[PDB]
């Protein structure tokens, strides 16, 4: 759908049998999700943002349905204020930025 | 123009007589530029990012060319690692997110 930027672009995602709300985020290379339970294995990782670096658990390849659209990729779970869908999944649902 | 997100969506801005590149960031409510020489005076603000919070100078009423497009807005200048243009200016250059 087309989404204007007068408001945060949040979408509903279902991950892991749970529904979440997440921000669509063109500056983020990676999807980062607030602490939640996934089944399976993960790797420790660190990413930086404004403010600092956080240590995060890298899970792949997780199925996520974002709006209607299914995608599979790496998600990282950690101490983020908000669930962020970054460009690794945005490419997968065909998202463009248009001005 | 239409950007796909296989790379980071970078644009040239002209800000304060200086040419820079910045990231078009739908997740960022506020535009934050690395420290630079801006005239005029300002107010301290803090904003929060993913690794915590950063303290920045707030200038209002700043002219930016972002691609061909002039906008006038609030710019925070401070300890970011990238120049981010956020939704306060994105909305002025008429940016849409599309999937
Ligand atoms: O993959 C990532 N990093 C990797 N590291 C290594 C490999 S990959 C990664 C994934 C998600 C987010 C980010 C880090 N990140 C942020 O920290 N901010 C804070 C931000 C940026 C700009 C403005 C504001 C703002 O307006 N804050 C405000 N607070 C109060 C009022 S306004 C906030 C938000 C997201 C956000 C919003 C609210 C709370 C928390 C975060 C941006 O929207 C993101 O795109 C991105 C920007 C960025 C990108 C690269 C390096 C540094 C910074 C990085």
């Amino acid at each position: 759908p087309q989404v204007t930027l007068w408001q945060r672009p949040l979408v509903t995602i279902k991950i892991g049998g749970q529904l979440k709300e997440a921000l669509l985020d063109t500056g983020a290379d990676d999807t980062v999700l607030e602490e939640m339970s996934l089944p399976g294995r993960w790797k420790p990782k660190m990413i930086g943002g404004i403010g600092g670096f956080i240590k995060v658990r890298q899970y792949d390849q997780i199925l996520i349905e974002i709006c209607g659209h299914k995608a599979i990729g790496t998600v990282l779970v950690g101490p983020t204020p908000f669930n962020i869908i970054g460009r690794n999944l945005l490419t997968q649902i065909g998202c463009t930025l248009n001005f």
